[PDB]
């Protein structure tokens, strides 16, 4: 079993003239990934009980869902990112009851998940993973802008497997060599780096995998991160691949969920499969 500790948004996005509301978040990407995949799953999320019915579609797809409470939601709106409202924190509190082998920290802003969090979950789980996203993307007077992880040294250390796309890796280590980033943010204490990046992921645990995204579309890349660190972890830590394995399981995902918005979908495991997996 997977829990998935991270704020449910409401996505804002301008593109090509046109304004669209999308109900989403690295968990629900991750979680619906996960369920769909055949892992028992369950989401911490906090939003206003006025917009829990905005997120059923979870359940729809198998998730178990903490919608704990929150006297705001958190908004964002896509280029520059502008944090339009903050739900609560996540608290020690909110740990209490931590369920299964692995716990991915999908945050959506520096603040959600207070990384002093981090050594608190790690005694409590086996796998524990967490995306940069929430570390590197702080609200400034409501823009999200990306600034260096103080504190990456320290707690790092206290992950199985860190999640970035090229702009978080840039942030963490200064250069824009994702391969040289990788090599940087695992000096500093990470298992395994998961790199998604412009149609590919590359996967470092000492030594490099990468397999490429066959699939792309207009609004399929939203979420593809999120969906790709769920079939790695999927593949990795519950169907006892490879690392080798899961990079190419995780990217043949991925491949599928980028040829359409929103998360992955049931009739996407057909696509999937190849007549190999399931
Ligand atoms: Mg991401």
């Amino acid at each position: 079993m997977i829990t998935f500790i991270g704020h449910v948004s409401k996505d804002v996005n301008v593109v090509d003239g046109k304004r669209e509301i999308a109900y989403g978040g690295g968990v629900v990407m991750g979680a619906i990934t996960s369920s769909l995949l055949g892992v028992k799953t369950k989401v911490i999320t906090k939003c206003t009980r006025e917009d829990v019915s905005k997120f059923s579609f979870l359940r729809d797809n198998g998730v178990e869902v903490v919608f704990l409470k929150s006297p705001r939601t958190t908004s964002i709106e896509l280029r520059e990112l502008f944090l339009i409202s903050a739900a609560d924190p996540f608290t020690e509190s909110d740990l209490a009851f931590i369920e299964g082998e692995a716990v991915h920290i999908n945050p959506l802003w520096y603040g959600e998940f207070p990384e002093d969090l981090i050594p608190v979950l790690r005694r409590k789980v086996m796998f524990l993973s967490a995306d940069a996203q929430g570390f590197v993307r702080v609200p400034e007077n409501e823009k999200l802008v990306y600034r260096d992880w103080e504190m990456k040294e320290k707690y790092l250390k206290y992950l199985d497997l860190f999640k970035v796309d090229s702009r978080e890796a840039e942030t963490l280590t200064g250069t824009n060599d994702l391969r040289e980033s990788c090599r940087i943010i695992r000096s500093f204490g990470a298992k395994i780096i998961l790199a998604t990046h412009a149609s590919g992921v590359i996967v470092f645990d000492g030594n490099f995998y990468e397999a490429s995204f066959r699939s792309w579309s207009l609004e399929g890349r939203t979420g593809r991160g999120d969906t790709c660190t769920a079939a790695f972890l999927v593949g990795f830590v519950f169907k006892k691949m490879s690392i080798e394995k899961a990079t190419k399981f995780a990217a043949a995902v991925t491949s599928v969920k980028m040829r359409h918005p929103g998360p992955l979908r049931r009739e996407d495991l057909e696509a999937i499969s190849g007549d190999q997996y399931f």
